[PDB]
């Protein structure tokens, strides 16, 4: 059997670079804001990924009233989500993320995103693919005022 | 034989409360315009559906033209859908919703949502995911102009 | 094997119309800015199948720096990623494209836009499918300042 899920997330800037996008530090003239790291990557990722195995959302996983993963990296939470899933017996089968940002350029940096990303879900690189693309100035990203992110997933059971 | 579809809704607030949204009435400080009921969540899973059995999209199966729909709710939408997905030989294999809102809080009502949909679908309600996310005060959706949703949906033939 | 992508892309209204969108001229008061036809449908559908196929996005195979892709219109390069989709052993499952825009009406386009891209894939008609949505008014699509695309592909190994 195959299921497929969808994630999407937006974190704002603000603050100091680098930012921090699949794993990745990026320098920039801005930060993201966030409670946690705000790597939007990451955070879309895990919840294609738990809506594959209709584990709900990355806050269902970790409230924010729970002390255990406050302070935790983004990929700390991925492998502890991923951790999750392959308890209910399901293995990947692929994903796919979508970055969506005017700036910074995230081509140069996608290897290195795909490694970390293979690595924490156990996987080969050529199960992992992620892209970027601005929106041509328009909206929030195009303003410049923060980056969102799609992702999707499908997983073996 | 598996196939994929992925839908989109945004709907407007406007007037006052409650809002319906994956069938669950939720109290809120205005409501959502439309012709229809604007429950953006099944709009959106009603197209992904559809688009996985090529079938189209919610505009084409109920044009303005067809008395039979005119005022129907989107539960009564979601299972004409369903019928003629079914009829052309597919049963579910799964689905992922994502609702984008800064408000109200989701959480709390998407045992519901759940539950419709697995009735309205002839599922089981682990077949069936709903998440939100916030776009942390930004764009159209931060600022509470209204709600977005995304869905995935994955057939079996 | 089956292997699910997703794409996304967006570009600016400008200049005089008609706008290009799934291969077909749609008139319209204004056109799409790109060094390209603009054609957001194909982009993201282009984008959804080199993602399922872990190649990567339209960006790192045609630079918009490179000379050699000058002047290719979408349908030429969605050929060639399905070229080199090939090559790598995968055919197609289904693909399903939401175009999001207030205007101009996509319905009555669609099918010629389905046509083009089965023929571009070598598929049946019956694998495609494309739906439109407004935002209601909100965002830059809604205040008729660009055009959106999302899509999803399922591959087949
Ligand atoms: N309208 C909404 C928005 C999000 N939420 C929930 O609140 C959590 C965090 O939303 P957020 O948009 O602030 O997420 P982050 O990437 O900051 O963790 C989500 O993961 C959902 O559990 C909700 O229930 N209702
Ligand atoms: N640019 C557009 C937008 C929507 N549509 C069609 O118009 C219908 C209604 O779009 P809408 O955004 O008003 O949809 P609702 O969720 O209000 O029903 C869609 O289902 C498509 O069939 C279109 O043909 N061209
Ligand atoms: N923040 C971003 C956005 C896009 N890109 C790359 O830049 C290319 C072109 O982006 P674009 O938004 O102008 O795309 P199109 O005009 O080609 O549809 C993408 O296809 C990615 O390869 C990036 O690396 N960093
Ligand atoms: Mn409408
Ligand atoms: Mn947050
Ligand atoms: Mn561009
Ligand atoms: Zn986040
Ligand atoms: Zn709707
Ligand atoms: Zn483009």
């Amino acid at each position: 059997e195959m299921r497929i899920g969808h994630g999407f997330d937006v974190h704002a800037f603000g603050g100091e670079g680098p930012i921090i996008i699949g794993g990745v530090r990026i320098p920039y003239e801005k930060g993201l804001l966030a409670h946690s790291d705000g790597d939007v990557a990451l955070h879309a990722l895990t919840d294609a990924l738990l809506g594959a195995a209709a584990l709900g959302d990355i806050g269902k996983l970790f409230p924010d009233t729970d002390p255990a993963f406050k302070g935790a990296d983004s990929r700390e939470l991925l492998r502890e989500a991923w951790r999750r899933i392959q308890a209910k017996g399901y293995t990947l089968g692929n994903v796919d993320v979508t970055i969506i940002a005017q700036a910074p350029k995230m081509l140069p940096h996608i290897p290195q995103m795909r490694v970390f990303i293979a690595e924490d879900l156990g996987c080969h690189m050529d199960d992992v693919n992620v892209k970027a693309t601005t929106t041509e100035k328009l909206g929030f990203t195009g303003r410049g005022e923060g980056i969102a992110c799609e992702a999707v997933a499908l997983l073996i059971k």
